[PDB]
C-alpha cells in the first residue's frame, strides 16, 4: 500500500545538472551529421580547423539543455591549438579501436570543479584530467568512471572556449539528458568505487541484469549501473565492447509522441531504428493500469509508436528504446517522458522501466 | 579550327566498367546512413553480425548502377567469416589512423580477375591481394594504384557472396553511375608511367594549382585522372597530401540523368544530414553562359544553374553541367563531383565534355569582372 524512500543528501561536493556528453569517434563529421537528423539536435558550436584547432574536429549538437559532443583526432602531423586539453590523439585511437563508437565523457555542472576532482581523488576516484583552467573562465577536470568513460567535473566563473559559435529550425522536442547507465562486470565494486567518491546515495527501485541507481542529492543527476546474471544482454555488451563502457543514454522530450513521430519517419533515410513492439496485448492491458493518468486516445498513440509504460510510487514514465547507434551491438538511446511528482518535477519520477520486463512477458504469454 | 583525338585500345586485358567503390571506416553504419540520405542511396546489401561476419561490418549503398560500399572492422576478438578476403583488421586500422575516412578501393569489373591481375603484376604492378575466388562465383584481386588507394579487379562466372540482401517509397535523387575517380599524388610522371604501365590505359586529351592527365580503358568509360601539384596561392593539392598524410583518392564524379533534379534534392538536406557545396560563382559567370553554351542549354535552363550553382564547360565534343561538395568528412581531403554530360550520343562516348578544366579560367575571369 505503501513505498517510501530516502535520501541522506550525502553529496560530498555541490553537483548541479548534466552539463554534457563526449562521443569518442573515428570521423565525428559523420556521425554529428546522423545525430542531428536522426535525433534532431541543432549544429550548435564547432572546433575544427575552419576555426584554428588541428589536434581534434569537435562538433557539438543542442536540443534543449542537451549537449551531444563528438569528437574525432586530426593527424599528429597537424597540441597547444586544442580547445579541450584532456584530450590525447593515442588515447583516442585506442579508445576507438578497442570499444569503437562510444561515449568517453559523462560530465556534469559543479559548483567548483578542482574543489571536486580533489575530494574525489581523496575519496577513492581514480584520476584522468586534473584542473585544467580555460583562459579564466571554465575548469575542467577527469576522473575514471566505468572502464574507459571518465566523470568530467566543469564549474563556471558558446559551450567551451575555443569553440565557434554556429548560428543556423530542426527540433523533435527533446530537451534534457535524463540518465547515463554503465554496464561493468561486477556491479558491487564498481558501485561501492563510484557512491564511495561522490557521495551519491542509492535511488530505490519499486532479467539478465541487476541494477542500481546512484543518485545526487536533488536527484537529477542519475547514474544506474547493470550487472550481468536466455543469455544476458549486458554480457555481450561486455564482449562487444571490450569491457565496461556506457550502456544508453535517456533523453527527457517534453513530448515522447512528437519525438516518436519525427524519429521513427526517419528511421528508414538516415535516422535511428527501433525495437520491435509488443504485442497488442500489452497495450489492452495499459486501459487497466495508467488509465487514470493516460487518456485512451494517448494509449491508442502509444500502440502506434511502440512506446513502453511503466508505474511506481510517485509517478508514471513513458519510454522506448532504439537500435545500438553504430556497428557493434553496445550503446543504444532511451526516449522517455516523466509524469507526475511536480512540486518543478522531482526527477526519477516513475522509475526507469523496470516493472515493463514483467509486463511486457506477461503480454507474450497471453497472446 | 580543329582538335583530333587518338585512341591506341592499348588494354592489356579485358575491362568492362566501374563494379563499386570500398571506402575504410571507423563506424561504417553512421557514415552509410549520411551518405544513403545526403546522397539519395539505397540501402541494399550487408555483411555485418546480422549475417555472420565477426570480421567486419560492411554495408553496400545503390542507386543505378552506382554501388558505394562502406567497410568498418570489429573487434579482433571477435578470419574465416569474413566475406571480403583481402580484409586485414590491421591495414585497416592503418589506414584509416593514417588517412581518415577515404577510399580503400576502386574496383572494375573484368573479364577475368585472375587474367588481370597477373599481367598487372608481370607489367609493374605491385600486388596487394592475390585471386581468391568466392563460392566458385566471383573473383577477386587488389594490386596497388596510388597511395595505400588500391585497384581492385572483379570478375563473374546481390553483391558479393556472404552479403545478404537488404529490401527497403525508395530514396532516388537521379544518380545513376560512377563517371571517374581521381587521385592526388606528389609526382605526376612516376604514378602515371606506373599505372598506365600496367593497365595499358592510354591517356585522354585534354581541351591552375595541378597538372592532370587522364588514363582511360579502351572505350572510354573507366576514367582513371591523376592530379600534380605545381608549387609557386597555395595548391589544393598539396595541402591534400598532407591532411591525407600521401596519395588517395580526391573525388569520384557521380553522373546523374537530371543534375538540376539531383542538386535541388541535394541542396534541401545539406543542413539536415547531407552535404555542403562550394560557394556560387558571382554573377558575371551565368550572364556570360548564355553566349557559351546558348546553344546547348535553353534560358531556362542557365536561370536553374544560377539557382542551383552550377558550372557548365564545353570542349570539342561535347557540353559538361558539374558541382562539387565541400569534403566528406573531417579532414579537407575527399570531395564529390556531381556531373551530367550532354552530346556525343552514337549510347554516349565518356568523357563527351572533357572534366572541366575549361572553368578554372571562365571562374576567374567572371571574378575579374564584376
Ligand atoms: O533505466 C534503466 C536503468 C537500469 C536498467 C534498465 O532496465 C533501464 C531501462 O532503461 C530499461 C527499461 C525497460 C526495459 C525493457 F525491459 F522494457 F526493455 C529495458 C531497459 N534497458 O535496459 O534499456
Ligand atoms: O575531373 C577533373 C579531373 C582532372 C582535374 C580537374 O580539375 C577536374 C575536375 O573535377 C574539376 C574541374 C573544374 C574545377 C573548378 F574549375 F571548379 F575549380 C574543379 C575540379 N576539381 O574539383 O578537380
Ligand atoms: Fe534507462
Ligand atoms: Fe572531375
Amino acid at each position: 500500500s505503501k513505498f517510501v524512500r530516502k535520501n541522506p543528501k550525502s553529496d560530498k561536493f555541490k553537483v548541479k545538472r548534466f552539463h554534457h556528453i563526449e562521443f569518442w569517434c573515428g570521423d565525428a563529421t559523420n556521425v554529428a551529421r546522423r545525430f542531428s537528423w536522426g535525433l534532431g539536435m541543432r549544429f550548435s558550436a564547432k572546433s575544427d580547423l575552419s576555426t584554428g584547432n588541428m589536434v581534434h574536429a569537435s562538433y557539438l549538437l543542442t536540443s534543449g539543455d542537451l549537449r551531444f559532443l563528438f569528437t574525432a583526432p586530426y593527424s599528429p602531423s597537424l597540441t597547444t591549438t586544442a580547445s579541450i586539453p584532456s584530450f590525447d590523439h593515442g588515447s583516442c585511437r585506442s579508445f576507438f579501436s578497442s570499444h569503437g563508437l562510444g561515449v568517453r565523457a559523462v560530465a556534469i555542472e559543479v559548483e567548483d570543479a578542482e574543489s571536486a576532482f580533489s575530494i574525489s581523488v581523496a575519496n577513492g576516484a581514480i584520476p584522468s584530467s586534473p584542473p585544467i583552467v580555460l583562459n579564466e573562465a571554465v575548469t575542467i577536470a577527469e576522473v575514471k568512471l566505468y572502464g574507459d568513460v571518465v566523470l568530467r567535473y566543469v564549474s563556471y566563473k558558446e559551450f567551451l572556449p575555443g569553440f565557434e559559435r554556429v548560428e543556423d529550425p530542426l527540433d523533435y522536442g527533446i530537451r534534457r539528458l535524463d540518465h547515463a547507465v554503465g554496464n561493468v562486470p561486477e556491479l558491487g565494486p564498481a558501485l561501492t568505487y563510484v557512491a564511495g567518491f561522490t557521495g551519491f546515495h542509492q535511488f530505490a527501485e519499486f532479467s539478465g541484469l541487476n541494477s542500481a541507481v546512484l543518485a545526487s542529492n536533488d536527484e537529477m543527476v542519475l547514474l544506474p549501473i547493470n550487472e550481468p546474471v536466455r543469455k544476458s544482454q549486458i554480457q555481450t555488451y561486455l564482449e562487444h565492447n571490450e569491457g565496461a563502457g556506457l550502456q544508453h543514454l535517456a533523453l527527457m522530450s517534453e513530448d515522447i509522441f512528437r519525438t516518436l513521430r519525427e524519429m521513427r519517419k526517419r528511421s528508414s533515410i538516415g535516422g535511428f531504428d527501433f525495437m520491435p513492439s509488443p504485442p497488442p496485448t500489452y497495450y489492452q492491458n495499459l486501459k487497466k493500469r495508467v488509465g487514470d493518468v493516460l487518456s485512451d486516445d494517448q494509449i491508442k498513440e502509444c500502440e502506434e509508436l511502440g512506446i513502453l509504460v511503466d508505474r511506481d510510487d510517485q509517478g508514471t514514465l513513458l519510454q522506448i528504446f532504439t537500435k545500438p547507434l553504430g556497428d557493434r551491438p553496445t550503446i543504444f538511446i532511451e526516449i522517455i517522458q516523466r509524469v507526475g511528482c511536480m512540486m518543478y518535477q522531482s526527477g526519477g519520477c516513475g522509475g526507469f522501466g523496470k516493472g515493463n520486463f514483467s509486463e511486457l512477458f506477461k503480454s507474450i504469454e497471453e497472446y
